[PDB]
């Protein structure tokens, strides 16, 4: 609306080809944090 815009396409692609991968490839970092 006046924000989202400034970072709505950066995200997105980001996410689409991320997040799948993410997560389970995360808890392994929430072991050592």
């Amino acid at each position: 609306d006046l924000s989202x815009h400034l970072l709505r396409k950066l995200i997105e692609i980001e996410k689409q080809e991320k997040e799948k991968q993410q997560a389970e490839n995360n808890k392994l970092l929430l072991d050592l944090i």
